[PDB]
């Protein structure tokens, strides 16, 4: 199975990379006009130790650009720039207008960097948290870039995580909000089950046993204990976890630092 | 003078927070259905230390739930959550329908989170290399997430840096592709300023004092070099600062930490 | 709980009613100059028996064209306009100037009509399942109207009806297709199971007890027929209800009869 | 002349289809994701008699989605599937990327059961109207689907009535509201005159002659009876027609039945 | 009886002010940044001969700039501003935050000048054809400024001349073109008649009475000629005006000059 | 260099033409119907003397609506119809669906004869202004019709002058205004400074020395004097221009005169 085949051949990720193209360049692009449209060549470098994610997203920056693309390795692959090439891999060779070219770059790069970032930050923890003998999930939060969520979920499944809920209308999440509101938690997950229906699972927030009991009670499908059903751990830091089915952290991908990579056209 | 008068009373910008919060609620809010629209009371708490930014952004969230805030910092406030009787430090009093706070909430925070990361990596990186004698200045590069440019650039003013050049249309920034492409840095700098104009600068990487002053004197307004004019050195981060009149690093705003944040209900 | 309370105060819904006034007022309005801006009333009556629906997106119209209403029954009441005095009941007293009466007048109907058809249908469905011993559900589908799932959906709910997944990135629904394609039911829910995660159900269109066990073994959360887990039939209409799960029919949704209303100012 | 030449080579009713798909389409779809991109073989199957509608539509969501399209039907075809068949008839071949297939299906089925349904709606009326010996015509209304008028107005004119009026910018309809504000029919008709100009037709609905009268004093093209001009008669239910020149009614489009359809790949 | 009322309190045409904001802010506003918000008063002035237009769109933009506006008189006013003790009339006082009258400024002035100057050039040209013996009217064409119809074809209006066919969907109007693919006038009118109904008009561009005759016999509402029914020529510009109920021309929108406004603030 | 490598292979000046086809069809392309698919060729007439502008636009417009394009002369150069050829030079010859070319037509000549019509009119006056010795430069203002920025900039650039600031994100510019609020002109540039950084120019209006002193001074790069660093002198009327760095006006891009064009089928 391809990551890449979970982006609908068509649909608003595609307008999304139009955009990211206008806001680099509001009137004119300026150097586009001085450096021509001669045919040019140019590589991709990556150039920090990593997972290589974001290449369809990527790629449609190329597309709309107008430019050719062969890429050396699939998503997901391991690079190692360290040892040594002069510190770089060239992951994809692109040929094409060289203002088209540079048009594209900072886009692509700013994709792939933070992508690639994510995933490596991703599969970098879940490793790390296996490595303990912990066979339970590792999942993200909703705790994503405004506006960039697509890519960011989309980063955490290449780095080997859970996404969890993607939005607040995926699975219902009760927190001790929700609950003293409708009251009990019976009532809480009674109302939920009331509008989302059996298509969707609903997750409560406890404390005590009592309440990770009626909320077994009622119907909820996921007991989240913070501090026929799943269990899970909201926060992840370090160093134990124990037997619980999910352990949730935004550490995966909120705040994580970026690979970089870069692109030079042949001469 | 107030940063967040650099954001028109109506715009895009706007547009924008719209967008972020049916990015979280393609269709539903069962939590929101089952909290229902008391009136109730919210704490917005700092959880760690840092430089409190994306105020703006955060008050159009509230704004577009319909929601009455109070921020008990101006933007920019060093916030330090270290008094550990709690450690956090309440930034903002929100009221308003229990539904519309719950679903203002994980926006909001994304935003401040952010926003307060890139202002204080940016604070502490032009303060760390103001305690080196140097006394030019720190600037930021258009390796910016995407989607969220005009927020990050907004954070990396508040944070004390330079923003730099806004995108491909606010300078001309020529490289060795422009000047292989039109023949001569002066050939490149007389083509980038007969469509860039008077109103706009151009800055050209030179990479030898022979032509940065054929660069200097074919009109540009900024030399760049790395590994009546201003003068500037990109690239990486340590100990080395010459009396440049410009450093650029995206290590200001890309791949920071992020400022931990939440809100509570008062009950 | 209130049911106008699943739609955020802010998202795209809102925006969705604003390109229906654009729909019908391309260029100008005509009817609204020969009619000025004089202070009005009008009644907004149901002119057929059914449960009223679509209150909140009506109520949306009628805030954009700057009107005041007041409604006289909740979302959801069995109207009855029988009594024949006049066979109406007003359902709503609209205030404003006479142009923004008008102008709201149609789009705010269709509105009505349709929201209110969709929850008559689907209530007169899921008690006529009701009556025959059933006590299971009925659920929609996604055979709904382009452009308006997020009302039709909607009109379900209150209809009483379950709405079922509400979209192709809302449970994983596996078909022969994806069978075949992976090698096996386990092979499928694997590599759906691998990408959608813990949040998210799985359901199998087993056609076969034995394949339907490893479908429910392979990790699904719901199984199908048609002609620790739930179990659906997908189909058609009459006579035959099995103690299952859930009943599915686009009968609750697509292709019925609306719901006549009418709005007559006070002159 | 072909009806599918009234939508523009290129207009907004091509960004509605890229609008369904995201619809449906909010994140990632995990059905596509198992069944992958392999290269198969579809029939689209009629399953009910009707007339065949909505053609370049459906079309446009199968370019959208990259997929090659065989119609062996053209748009406007009656289509009889109970002689028998199996109860289907193919009407389109479709050939592409499985995942892409799958992804095209649920709205372009959605937009041809509808949009057939109110094709064979208008021609079962108009047909049924004209075997009474009624020569006059038979139009739609403005009681269209938000966001779906371009479609069902179409649906109208394959189905062969008279779509009437496009929306409120297209010809001037006064009615009672209209009058009392004027004024006189004259002063309505004046003012409506005197900015609709020459180009647009005006019409007025009356119940004496003397309304009926000023109106056709004043100049209005057409006059609604409602109970070198036009006469209409607006409500048009069942058995009679009497030498008006047009009966409107909402009865050929809104809530029509829909005529079923189905997609089932080769193998 | 008011112009503006011809704008929907609600639709596309806001937006359409946002965008011009956006276009003139991308990022920040450095001038309102350093204006601050203090309360201040402007007058908005008039400097040049001519009738004063596009007031609801300037108000629309002020609005939107959170402004109060006081406008001296009434759209249409052919304003003279003459008396040279200024050459200007204030036509509005504003007040509102500093920052934000400077926002509205260039936005709402650019509204102003070409609006008053389509009125201007619409009203000198209507009633210099007027003082010809002409009663019959002159009209508008669709070579409109792109994304400017809507203010444009108002401004005609305004001015007093007629503004033709809104668009490609407001009139058809058949040329040589549609008469040679149909094979004659009356299967040309057939044909666009069998589309677009009784309630729009078709108009034939007839080049031979005897033609016309079987375009006026063929069903067609109005007969252009150039270089029960109406006639119109189409064309230039100079002395000439037989009794032909309808001359059109783009001289009163297209290519006209713009009437000079100003805005000062009271310091 | 090509002018036509100053816009981005993709971005949303794209989007705006297809905006632009939008408000041509609303609904329905009725003449189009008629005139069907066949293939036809015609031919692109210039009917006044001017230069030729805005190709790049146009082009947009044809391969939205799939046609292909010959272009007998390159953007810039000199037409003069009126030498005489029957008083038309083409400039492009088309060929594609009859419909196709029809619906193109409107959109495309009201792109090219307001973009000839502002090169036409700034090069009259950049020329006219050079041949009295200045030797200094020509500049536009913001001055530019709503929504068609990008446009009219692109071409004052192809007309020869120079377009200043792209909007009020590109050089910051105080006038008086700006100056009272900061109070001093060293405290306004000092601000403006602050935030605009090194990247952009800053422009101060000044009166008396006096002003123009501590504008140089602050370190404010151009000076407009009304009535290291630049001069500016806002007004340029006729008749003059002494050794100022540039003389802006609005006379070369707003209420030019358009240059007309036309298109006509081969047969
Ligand atoms: O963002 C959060 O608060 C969150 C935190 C942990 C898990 C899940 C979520 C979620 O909301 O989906
Ligand atoms: O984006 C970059 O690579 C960049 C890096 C450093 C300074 C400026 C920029 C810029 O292009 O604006
Ligand atoms: O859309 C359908 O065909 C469908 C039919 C019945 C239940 C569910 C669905 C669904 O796909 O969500
Ligand atoms: O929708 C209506 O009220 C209506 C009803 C009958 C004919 C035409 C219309 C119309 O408005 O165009
Ligand atoms: O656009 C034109 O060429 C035109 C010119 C004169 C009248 C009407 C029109 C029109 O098409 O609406
Ligand atoms: O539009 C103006 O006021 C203006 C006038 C002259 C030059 C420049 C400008 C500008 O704002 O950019």
């Amino acid at each position: 199975p391809v990551y890449e085949h979970l982006l609908p051949v068509n649909g608003a990720w595609r307008q999304d990379v139009t955009n990211w193209l206008s806001e680099d360049v509001p009137s004119f692009d300026f150097g586009g006009y001085v450096v021509g449209s001669d045919l040019k060549e140019a590589n991709l470098y990556c150039k920090q130790d990593g997972m290589l994610c974001g290449v369809p997203f990527a790629q449609e920056v190329f597309n709309q650009c107008e430019l050719q693309v062969e890429w050396l390795f699939k998503e997901g692959s391991f690079l190692e720039p360290s040892k040594n090439d002069s510190g770089k891999i060239v992951v994809a060779k692109i040929t094409g207008p060289a203002k088209n070219i540079l048009l594209a770059e900072r886009t692509a790069l700013n994709i792939l960097s933070r992508s690639s970032g994510i995933a490596t930050a991703s599969h970098k923890i879940i490793s790390l948290a296996r490595s303990t003998g912990y066979k339970g999930t590792i999942a993200g939060t909703r705790k994503t870039t405004p506006g960039l969520r697509r890519l960011e979920k989309y980063s955490m499944l290449v780095g080997g995580c859970d996404t969890h809920r993607y939005d607040l209308s995926s699975m219902v999440m009760l927190k001790d909000n929700h609950i003293w509101a409708t009251g009990s938690i019976t009532n809480a997950v009674k109302n939920a089950r009331a509008v989302c229906g059996f298509a969707v699972k609903i997750e409560v927030e406890c404390l005590s046993e009592d309440e990770a009991t009626e909320a077994i009670e009622a119907g909820a499908d996921v007991i989240m204990l913070d501090n026929h059903f799943l269990l899970e751990c909201s926060g992840g830091l370090n160093l134990l976890c124990d037997d619980i089915d999910i352990y949730s952290t935004s550490s995966i991908h909120q705040g994580t630092p970026v690979i970089d990579f870069s692109l030079k056209l042949a001469h």
